[PDB]
């Protein structure tokens, strides 16, 4: 339902309900309680009840739930849990491959849907998936895509293929008028330098945030998404020269036209200093 | 209709009519007189009149005009100016988002249309846009695309996104049988090394030229687009070994088959 | 229909029939005898007859044939040769731009078709081409695409454009359920280091092998495609932890979730191991 930015969406599996408050206290903009791929078949019924217990016992909590996809016998049970607790403000639909799967999850839960693209089928149908009623924003399942397309995760070639999927997510986001999408999970938990590089790369591309998997990732993500002093000072220089009214001028040796001035004004506004 | 290469298309705003002769004298293959985003709203009526007088006073001049798009109240006056002066040999259509917008601009002006792809919407509809009657060639609005898709212009990530959009311009160019497209503006006016590299990259990719924004960029663009001595000597060597007519051979340690021989002959003929 | 991996498909022109045995003795997974663009128009009739003796004289030989496409007058004669010799196990269809071209080459020969994408039209129609009856797998003509799209072969910009065609082959391979595709020819015959790099790049991206053009290319292709000791030992460590428990865990500092465990298990199975 939002058009605002989500910087961080932190997974926590419903098998570890004691970790859900820790996820919420981490400062992440969103917490995702997982009922799907982090939870083994045998623990999924218990985990669903764990999540029900947490939501009842923590009525002020607001969380996303990654539900089992329609193939699973627990699909309707996941959707009903989303529907029946005000603490569930949206669901992640994994393995999404059709507008129909989005519509069914949205109507059944009555809550916003985050489609997670993790397969070639999802990419091929992303136009209709993004355009489906109930979609809040799109996110990426990088490791799922590497499995589906047989990519060597982390190599230059895999990242080039994933660049094609990221582009599609960013294109359809603007085509369907969705809220800012989230780039995929960065799995090297303690590699802050690599996490920082994944975040800046994602932000530079128009992603609003990242799915994440450990509370320690939250602080690097939020600091990296902030405009640097240099980006702020550039935009101030561009906005100053543009205040008189001129159509085209020069700043730092570069021509500045309407699109450049607009980017500079939006950068300043998004950091808390509009006109 | 015109399917020649345009190496350089130099913008000049109609607010600076004394600069229009300067732009034509730069040697650019095309001059674009701008009535759109380089011209403040308050100056657009005066600027259109500046352009009218330039065209009337300079009848041998042939120029492109960037008009305001249909949403702007001055759209019809821009189209009329394009229609009524023989010196206007084509128009740039900004923020192009549908075949219908091209068809209307072409019918109204009776002149070739240069769609400028500057948005995700334009990209989504580029198949129909490129195929529309009246299209001469496509050009890339990199800075507009960066605004529309919220890209950090100049970063590695932004250029990767821009690479995907350039591909669509290059693909649809070939599919619709258009003239060679133009890559986007390089804004760092005095950075010749950076400008030289953007041009080589664009050419290597199948672009025929660049939109440009300062007369000083024209000579660097034109020289960088020239085939180097090394490329020409390679093409001549490939042209020898292929003159006998033999099926497949080797040059410089590389297999040469029919497409390589074809590529070499086209390089030599485009160089005279 | 074959869904095994072909690591190497070695071209040899039917004008050099003495070289066809050398091509097979090289160990390539497939030999492609060319009747099309490597053979001068004036030699195509004799070349077809050269290929005819070779199959007659060598009945245990199994080869692919690159035929002349539909408007060349020898098309039907090429198809009859493919149809009538058990040694022809498939054909490469050059200049493919439609599903109908695939269907007609498939039914006429009764043999599996490898569509070879060499033009922008072929790319734009690749959804239909790959889904066509008779398709075994895809490959492309990288040099042909460079001609058709006016690319400076070998430059970074050209490889960026070819990256879009590689993505398309890989996307449609998975959508149509085809066998692993082959990346394009690497033409610098003796540059093993460069050939090794193109192979690593192709495999990391999900290609099963490469078209090649000289016997000396085969051993480098085959050696580069096998998983490294490091990849195997990593996959062994990941699989061990995935039996020891259930759910998400960490290996080498990285989170391992269901797709990562799946990828590690797939690598071990393809190399003949397990766990
Ligand atoms: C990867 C993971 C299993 C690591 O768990 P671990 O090895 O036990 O964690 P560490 O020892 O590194 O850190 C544990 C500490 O952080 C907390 N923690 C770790 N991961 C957490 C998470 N995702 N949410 C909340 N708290 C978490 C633990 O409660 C503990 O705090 P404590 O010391 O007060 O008990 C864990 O981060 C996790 O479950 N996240 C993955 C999210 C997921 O479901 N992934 C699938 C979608 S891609
Ligand atoms: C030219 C520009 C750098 C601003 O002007 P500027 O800062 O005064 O230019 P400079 O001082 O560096 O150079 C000035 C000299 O080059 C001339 N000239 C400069 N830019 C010119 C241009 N686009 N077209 C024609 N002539 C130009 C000037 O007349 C002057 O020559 P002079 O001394 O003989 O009078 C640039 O911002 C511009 O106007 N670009 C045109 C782009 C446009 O119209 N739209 C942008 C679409 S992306
Ligand atoms: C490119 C090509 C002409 C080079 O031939 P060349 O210059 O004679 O190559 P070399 O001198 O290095 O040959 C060395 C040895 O390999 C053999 N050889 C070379 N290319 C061969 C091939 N494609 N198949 C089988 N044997 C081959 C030669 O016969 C020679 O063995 P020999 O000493 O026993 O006679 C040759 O590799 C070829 O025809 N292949 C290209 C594939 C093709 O059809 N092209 C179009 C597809 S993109």
């Amino acid at each position: 339902m939002n058009r605002q930015i989500v910087r961080s969406a932190l997974f926590v599996p419903a098998t570890r309900p004691e970790r859900i408050p820790k996820a919420l206290a981490s400062g992440a903009d969103r917490v995702i309680v997982d009922l799907e791929d982090a939870v083994e078949e045998g623990l999924k019924v218990e985990a669903r009840a764990n999540l029900r217990r947490f939501l009842v016992d923590t009525p002020e909590a607001r969380v996303l739930v990654r539900i089992n996809a329609a193939e699973h016998p627990g699909h309707a049970d996941d959707l009903a849990l989303c529907r029946d607790h005000a603490g569930v403000i949206g669901l992640l639909l994994p393995k999404v491959e059709s507008a129909a799967q989005v519509r069914h999850a949205a109507v059944a839960s009555g809550k916003p849907v985050w489609p997670i693209v993790e397969s070639a089928r999802g990419l091929a149908a992303l136009g209709e998936i993004a355009a489906a009623a109930g979609v809040e924003r799109l996110s990426f399942g990088s490791l799922d895509l590497a499995l589906d397309l047989d990519l060597n995760s982390g190599s230059n070639a895999a990242e080039q293929i994933l660049g094609h999927a990221r582009y599609a997510l960013l294109l359809q986001t603007r085509l369907a008028g969705l809220a800012p999408p989230l780039d995929g999970v960065y799995p090297a938990i303690q590699n802050r330098a690599g996490l920082v590089e994944a975040v800046r790369f994602a932000r530079d591309m128009g992603f609003g945030g990242l799915l994440c998997i450990h509370p320690s990732q939250v602080e690097p993500i939020h600091q990296t998404l902030m405009p640097s002093p240099a980006e702020l000072e550039w935009a101030r220089r561009v906005a100053e020269a543009g205040a008189s009214g001129a159509g085209v001028f020069v700043v730092d040796g570069e021509m500045v036209d309407a699109p450049v001035l607009g980017r500079a004004r939006r950068l300043l506004e998004r950091a808390g200093e509009g006109g």
